Order: structure tokens, then sequence, then C-alpha cells
């Protein structure tokens, strides 16, 4: 089928890479960077980040492979010594595909009214723009706090072992669909109160995050991190969606886990 | 129907027990505590607790309602001045149902071989008989850690809000079949390592824990602990069976969460 | 003797601002906001700090007292309605002082060579100019550790009931000449590493962090924070100087503490 | 001098201790475990705990040395390979002291009116009999909170390295001399709570426990714990008697912590 391949750009990941090239150009294998089928990354976990965005408007049509040429990555979790076999397996097809949950954020603006979606293979956060950082958290139309602090952070399942594991959230193995709310350093006193608990969401529950004094935010999404000004809205939903892997060889999620924190 | 009221056994709860069986003596409902089909509890989440298992062995027969005659309960999250109201539309009857995950735990021991299956609504934990507490963290048949510290806790879904939130766990939404596994006061250093983190298993994943060096433990179930000798092997899993609610009004459990962390 | 009050702004400490300077003028109490000895805030916390970094050149010369409009504050830690008891203890004197320990912050740039000192009555904090944070921490000229987060925090005594509090620090009684630095959402998988636990160093010992990949970073001092480029060094010791309170009656340090978290 | 050697029992720290005795022979050095000015340890840090309990009526007249057969203690901080450069420099003497604050508890009981006291070299830890664990807990003659939870830990400075920072608590250097308490999962919801914070507690600050409900507790200083029954008061307060390490080379703390912790 169609494929392409992602590079790191660092002399290890590029040579690799070009090697795979010339090992698909032995099979009925295209070099598509357009309209791919396959998309190979050849980096890190950053470096899969950055090819998921890429291609994140034709997310059912593309099957994802991440090769690690530092060390064992979440989304990078082949070797580079087994890209030979990679280049046969893929080539004949007949693969297994294996689906994670995405997150969807949502943003309203003021001025007028316009919104910008996003979607997050590891997660989305909310930070102020330097000064006092509060927002109302709204659940299913329901104020649940308000919240004073850093900021907030919400994950998807396999974003649980990034950002929100350092924050203090849960690991959730990938097959179960939900979105994961952690703090940033909350502010609890006598009159200012948050739950402090990380928040474990369902499919089509939405959590809303509105101003109280100030509309700017910087706002993140995956790698990438932008300040929004007039904001008068965030929104966070189980994405619809789902971010599709080639399989070729049982790697569990728990073992991956095992790997990368207890040993390997 | 037939049904039963436990009571929290002071002079408020056994007063409205009374006064909701002589309300209930007004419609064609009959009192049973051995085959009932609704089963109320009056007093806290303990009281409801021991409601649950006192009829664990009926559990896909019957609806639980909760009473609380002091502060909200998770469970027990109707109010006492609510009871008139109850027993009408407990009498007429089409009300919904909602169900709960809850949580299996299999006990197997030495000397021969036997097994003894318990099951929770909020959490089961283990500890160990005084001396340290090493167990082998087995995943799906995968060795994932060797844990040296106070002890774990697998809780449920509506366990989330109970002893697993003292530990650092994520609230999860009861709608979600899963499990948590927590930490208790585990030591790291540079030859001890666990994950540190909270795990949250779905549907059909075995969770195994393996003595290392001693065979007694303390083995809780919700509320009932007791000294376990010569165990082999202690294995979580989310159940098939699920507690069924009666519902007659929306009472969310987010809002659940917020009324009884943040404010009511 | 001299002395001044500085107001938060808003009508009901503008009027109590007032009130006081009227009282102070039926004593041989002179206003002066140059070289004041008694120095009285008049708001929250925030307005209290902003009343010690304006005198921080006087800080041996200078008993401050703060009164709280709004809640109780850690440092404004008097009543409105305890002002004119205020006005007649301050003018006669025979006051008792308490002193509190404050931070050293020295920041060392490249291009040349040269530092800038500051005093911290909370803390210090160091973030990232929006990149990754990456900082060699060095302990006494000793490297301790290479940390990867989102920042860090070193507090006074009497700050770790502030942003050190949410961080995850202990609280210390300010009668300890001693500094805690936390961490703020620190990365840690196999290959990297930090200690986890807030650390508390005594007088004379010194902590730098030292970059690693860039020299921006933003550089927090109390309520004052700025983006400071081609950075070299951030030193933090305790400092020998001390901030002076008036005391006329006994509230304990945990007391205050009780009444801020727990219950007032 | 008078000397004795205390032995974890296996093999390899009893011919390590046989060695060190016949190097002792050499010199003017008699082995007297009555009256001992050198206790050394040859073990872990369980045996230096062992034996820091068994001389603790003669603490100001002995110098304590740990040895580690195993990995690196905290306490045991010496190579079994520099033992024999060890013999020398304790046989000719001349070396330095350093010392380290210690733990008092002080037990009071009901039935008539008795007490007993306790030192602690890492921390005295209190739990419950089985049933729910509730304390006030009182600062100074001040309640401060009302614990309900599984216990309480109060750590000395050493001891932070242990116990005291698998529950949270800060590592704080031995030269403070303080003691530090932290909570072992703690309730907290709208009607229960406490500080969550580590509270780090100054010389001649006394921290009182006092029962609500039941009046027995498992009571543990360093690794002995035992069911205290009637008990009415628990007193912690730093010790004014201290613990003498003898010492040969500049090991730093932080650097110990360093090597324990993040790398070696
Ligand atoms: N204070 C903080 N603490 C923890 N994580 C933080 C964080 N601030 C940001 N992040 C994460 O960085 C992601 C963006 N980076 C790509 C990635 C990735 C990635 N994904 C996963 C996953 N799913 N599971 C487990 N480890 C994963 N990692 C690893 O994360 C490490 C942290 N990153 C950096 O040091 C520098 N950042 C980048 O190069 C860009 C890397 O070594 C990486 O191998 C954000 O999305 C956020 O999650
Ligand atoms: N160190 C610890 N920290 C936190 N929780 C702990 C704990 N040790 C045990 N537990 C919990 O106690 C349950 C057993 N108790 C019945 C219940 C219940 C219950 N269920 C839920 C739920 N689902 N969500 C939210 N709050 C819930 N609560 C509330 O929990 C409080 C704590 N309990 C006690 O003080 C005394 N214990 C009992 O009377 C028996 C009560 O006020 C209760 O209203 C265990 O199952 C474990 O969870
Ligand atoms: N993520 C964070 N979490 C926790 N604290 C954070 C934080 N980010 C910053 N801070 C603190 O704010 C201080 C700067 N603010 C003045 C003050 C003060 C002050 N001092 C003490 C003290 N010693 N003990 C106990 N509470 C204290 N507080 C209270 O702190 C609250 C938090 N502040 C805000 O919401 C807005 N900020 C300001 O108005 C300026 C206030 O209600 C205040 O009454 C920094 O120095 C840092 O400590
Ligand atoms: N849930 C818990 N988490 C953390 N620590 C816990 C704990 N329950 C008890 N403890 C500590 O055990 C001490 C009693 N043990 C002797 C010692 C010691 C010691 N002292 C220090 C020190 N100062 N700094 C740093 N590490 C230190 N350690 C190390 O601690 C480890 C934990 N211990 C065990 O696994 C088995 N226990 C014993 O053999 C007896 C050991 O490897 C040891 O090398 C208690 O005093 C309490 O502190």
């Amino acid at each position: 089928m169609k494929y392409m391949i992602t590079s790191k750009g660092d002399e290890k990941s590029d040579l690799l890479r070009l090697n795979m090239i010339a090992g698909f150009g032995e099979y009925d294998m295209e070099y598509d960077d357009v309209e791919p089928e396959i998309v190979i990354s050849i980096g890190g976990d950053g470096t899969f980040l950055s090819a998921f965005h890429q291609y994140e408007e034709r997310l059912d049509e593309i099957a994802f492979i991440g090769i690690h040429t530092g060390h064992l990555g979440f989304y990078a979790d082949w070797r580079p010594a087994e890209a030979d076999k990679l280049v046969k397996l893929l080539a004949k097809g007949e693969y297994q595909k294996v689906s994670y949950p995405l997150l969807k954020t949502t943003v309203k603006y003021g001025i007028g009214k316009k919104e910008a979606t996003y979607l997050a293979l590891n997660e989305s956060t909310v930070k102020s723009s330097g000064g006092p950082f509060v927002v109302d958290v709204v659940i299913n139309d329901i104020h649940f706090e308000r919240f004073r602090g850093d900021g907030l952070c919400m994950s998807t399942p396999s974003g649980t072992t990034a950002y929100n594991k350092s924050l203090g959230g849960a690991l959730m193995h990938p097959s179960i669909e939900a979105m994961q709310l952690t703090e940033m350093a909350s502010i609890n006193n006598r009159v200012y109160r948050t739950i402090g608990s990380p928040l474990v969401f369902p499919k089509h529950h939405v959590v809303s995050l509105q101003p109280v004094n100030d509309k700017d935010f910087q706002i993140s999404v995956d790698h990438l991190s932008i300040l929004h000004r007039d904001v008068q809205e965030i929104r966070y939903e189980v994405s619809a969606k789902k971010i599709h892997f080639a399989r070729f060889r049982s790697f569990p999620f728990w073992r991956r886990v095992h790997d990368s924190f207890i040993e390997d």
C-alpha cells in the first residue's frame, strides 16, 4: 500500500528510514506522504506525536507504527533491529489493528462567536497568562468547583503515563474509553476548595472550563501550546475518533509500563 | 412486592423504619427479610454496606435504596423527609434501576488446595500480620512488580470516593466497568521499586498478589477484615455481578461528589 | 515613632487607614513613609507582601503589622475591630518583636559576569520560558540530581503554608532557620530521576540550580515574576536577614494554621 | 578503649566481625559489650537500629559506627573493604563525633496513672487495634485537629528518609533539631478534616495524641511495635538526648541521600 516514514532527523533515524525505504522497494509498496495508509515514526514518543498530528485528518485510514532509536517509548515500541521483519509483515499485510481513544478539546471565543476543535493523543492542559489561574469547572452543565492554582490537565488513557502521571494521576489501560482530569498545584484553604483527587470521566461526559476573571489562557494540545485570548469556554470530551496502530506481536500495555518505569 | 428495611439501630433510624413499615401497610407490599425484592437501608454508608453483604446471594433479584439519617452518604443518598414519597413510588413500582460494578476477590490457600470468593462494593485490601508486607504483583500472568510497604487497596468505581481516595486514587464515574489498585506507603529506594501511581484495570484483567516470605495476611472486604493463613494467592477481577439501585430522581454521581467533598 | 500605613486600596481598607492615622495623631507618632520604624499593612497577605518588599532595604529598623480586612491572613493576622487597641499599644511602645527567617536568591548571568540578589518572605520559584525545564541541582557543590519537570519552589518557613503547601511540602514552624525545596511535576521514568520528596535545608547550606540546555527562565520572588535571560546559576540560601513583627498578643503559628485550614 | 561489635548473623557479617576483633587485638582495645565506648554494627540499617536500642541507656558515652555488608545504609554507611582502616583510626582515636537528634515518646496510661518513655532514632508511629483510628491532635495544649485514618508517624530528621518518606514527608538534614508528623490515609470529607500536609516541629514543642473512642493502639518505636491498652495520651517531643557517631571521612547527608535514591 501507500506508506510514509517520518524521522527524528538525527543520523541514526535518518539512516534507518532510508534502509526501510529501500526494503519497501522490494514489494508492492508505494511511498506517499500525502495519502498514506501506513505511517511509520522513527525516533521517540515526541516524533510519534508529531506524526499523529501530521495526519490527524485521515485517522481512520491510517495505521501507525513507532520505532524507537533511543529508549523504549510508549508509542515508539519497536526496536531498530526489528526493522527488516517490520517491512515484510507490513508489505504482506494481514496484520491486526489496535485502537486507542482520543480527547476532543473545543475552544469557544468571545468577540463574536466561533469555535476551534483539537484532537489530543496524550493530553490537553490549561494554564494562565502569568496572572492567577481561576476557572469554574462544570461537569455536564453542573457547577462542580472553582479551581484556583497553576492549571489543569485532561489526559487520554495512553496519555496517563505522561504528564498525567507526574501530576499524581492514575495509569489507565487504553481499552477504557475515558479521560482523566488532574490538578496542577491547587490552592486549598478555608475559602478556596478543590476536589484534589484526579477525576476519571466516561464517554459522553462533557467537562467545561469557564473563565472567572481573565479570558487569556495558555492552552496546550500534546506538544503544541499557544496563548488563546478572549476565551469563553474550553470543553473536554472523549472523542468519537480513534488512533489505529498496526500490531504484529503481543506487547501488553502493562508490560510496556513495567519496562518503562520498573525495570528493563 | 416483598421488601425489608435494615436500620442503623439508633432511635432516629428505628423510628423512621417503623413509620415506613406502617406506610407500606397501606399498599400491596409484604415485609419479607428472607426473599425481598426491595432492600431499604436507613443509616449511613456503613449501614448500606451491611445490607449489601446481607443479601449478596440475591443481588440480581434486589433493588437497593439508601436513606441517610446522618449526613449525606454515597449510597444512602435519600433524606429522611423524603420517606413518604419513597413509599408511594416504591409501592407503585415502574421505577428505573441503576447498576454499579463490583469487585471479585478470590483467595487461594495452601495446605491442600481450596478457594474462597468474596464480593466488594467499596474495596478489598491486603495488609500483613504485623511483619513486613512483601508481595509479587502479577497482571494477566505477567510479573509487574514486587511491592514492599504497608498494603494494597483494590477499589470498585463507587468505592473510589472511600479508602481509595485517601490513598491518592482517582475518582471514577461508576458507569466505567473497572477496578483501581492503590498503594499504602510503598518503599522506594535504589533496590526496591514500585510503580507508585494508582492503576486502573478494565474488565477481564486479572491482578494476582502472590506471597514472597510470609503466607499470613490481613484481608479486608468492605467493612469485614480477617487474618488469612497459608495464603498462596489473592486474585482481583471486575465481577460479572452488579448491584442494582432503585432510582426515582436524578442525583448525578458528580453532584454527589460535589455535595460530599466541595460544599452542600 | 515614625510609621506608615499601606492599604489594599478598596473602600474598606482606605477608611480603616484614615481612621488609624487620625488615632495616631493623638500621640507622639509621626507619619513617615520614607524612614518608618512601624509599617502597618491593611488588606490581605498580598498587601503585606508588597509592604515587605517596599521596605526591604530597612528590614532591621522596621517592625511590621498586618491587619486583614478580608479573611484571616498568615501575615495580616489582626482584625479590623482591634485597630484602636493597636494604635495605643503601638504608640506607647514597650512591645515585643518576633523575627522570621528569609530566603536569599542570587542570580548570576552570562554575557560578562554579574549578579542580582533578592529577598523572599514566602518563596522563590524557577520555571522555563515555555520550553522544557531541565536544571542540574547542586547542593553544597555536590551534584544531587538532574531535574526535568515544570519547575522548582524554594520556600521560607512562613512561606510553607503558601505555594509550598500546594506542591506537597511540609508546614514548618517559623522558628526553624531553614528553607524547603519542592518539585513541580517532575518527570520520573527509567532514564530520568528526581528525589520526589521535599527537601529541607538548614542555614549555611547552598542550593544551586544550573542550566543544561536553555539559559532563559521565569524566576519569581514572592509576587514578583520576571523572565531572566543568559542565566548561568541560581543560588538559594537562608538569609542572614530577618523580618521583624510587632507582637502584642499570643497568636501561635499552629493556631493560625488551624484557623486557616481546619476551622475558624 | 572498650568496644563491642554486633552482627546481622549471616556468614558474611559474622566473619567480618571476627576479623575486626582480631585486628583490635593488635591495639590497646578491650572487647566489652557491657560498658563499651565504641559500638560497631555490621549488617544493614536494621542491625544498626538494634544496636542503638541495645545501648540506649549509655548514649552519651558511646560513639556508633555502621558497616553495610549489603547495600548502602543511612546509618551503616561504611563498606566492608574499609574495615581494616576502621580499626586503626578507631584504635588511635582522635576522631571526631557527629550527633543526630532523637525523638522522645511518652505513653500515659489510665487504670491508675503511670508513664512509659521511649527513644526513637527513626520514628514512632500510632495505629489502631483493627477498629477505626480516631485521635485528637493537640499541639502545645491547643487542639489542632481530630484525625481519622490509618495512623500517624512522628519522625526524627535522620528518620525522614525511612517511613516518613513513604508517607509523603520532607527529607530533613539531621543538623536541624526537629521532628516531623505525617498522616497515614486520613479521611477528609465534608464532616472530617485533617491538615493533610506533613508538620515539622522544633525543639520544646509538644505534640499530644489523645483518644476519642478506643484506648487501645498499636504503638511502634523504630522496629519495636506493641499493643498498648488503657492509653490516655501519647506525647512527642524532640529529645534532649542525642546519638553520637564516630566520623572518619566526609560522607555528607545529601550525598548519602543521592546515593540511596538517585544513583550510585
Ligand atoms: N512536567 C511534565 N511531566 C511529565 N510529562 C510532561 C511534562 N510536561 C510535558 N510532558 C509531556 O511531554 C509531552 C510532549 N513531549 C513529547 C512526548 C512524550 C511522551 N508521551 C508519553 C506517553 N504517552 N507515556 C509516557 N511517556 C511519554 N512521553 C515522554 O514524556 C517525556 C517528557 N517530555 C519531555 O521531557 C520533553 N517534551 C517533549 O519532548 C515533547 C519524554 O521523555 C517522552 O518520551 C506532552 O504531551 C506531555 O505528556
Ligand atoms: N483510612 C481510611 N480512609 C478512608 N476510608 C477508609 C479508611 N479505612 C476504611 N475506610 C472506608 O471505610 C469503609 C468501611 N466503613 C463503612 C463505609 C463507608 C463509606 N463508603 C463510602 C463511599 N463509597 N464513598 C465515600 N465515602 C464512603 N464511606 C465513608 O467512609 C468513612 C470512613 N469510615 C470510617 O471512618 C469508619 N468505618 C466504618 O464505619 C465502616 C465513613 O464516614 C463513611 O461514611 C471501608 O469500605 C473503606 O472504604
Ligand atoms: N499555585 C499556587 N498555589 C498556592 N499558592 C500559590 C500558587 N501560586 C502562587 N501562590 C502564592 O501566592 C503568593 C502571591 N500572592 C500573595 C500571597 C499570599 C499568601 N501568603 C501566604 C502564606 N505565607 N501562607 C498562607 N497563605 C498565604 N497566601 C495566600 O495565598 C493565596 C494564593 N494566591 C492567589 O490566589 C493569588 N496571588 C496573589 O494574590 C499574590 C492567597 O489567597 C493568599 O492569601 C505567592 O508568594 C505564593 O506563595
Ligand atoms: N511502609 C514502610 N515504608 C517505608 N519504611 C518503612 C515502612 N514500614 C517500616 N519502615 C521502616 O522500617 C524501619 C524498621 N526496619 C529497620 C530499618 C531501616 C531503615 N532506616 C532508614 C533510614 N533512616 N533512612 C532510610 N532507609 C532506612 N531504612 C530502610 O528501610 C527499609 C524498610 N524496611 C523494611 O523493608 C523491613 N523493616 C526492617 O527490616 C526493620 C529497609 O530496607 C531499611 O534499609 C522502621 O523504623 C521504618 O522507618
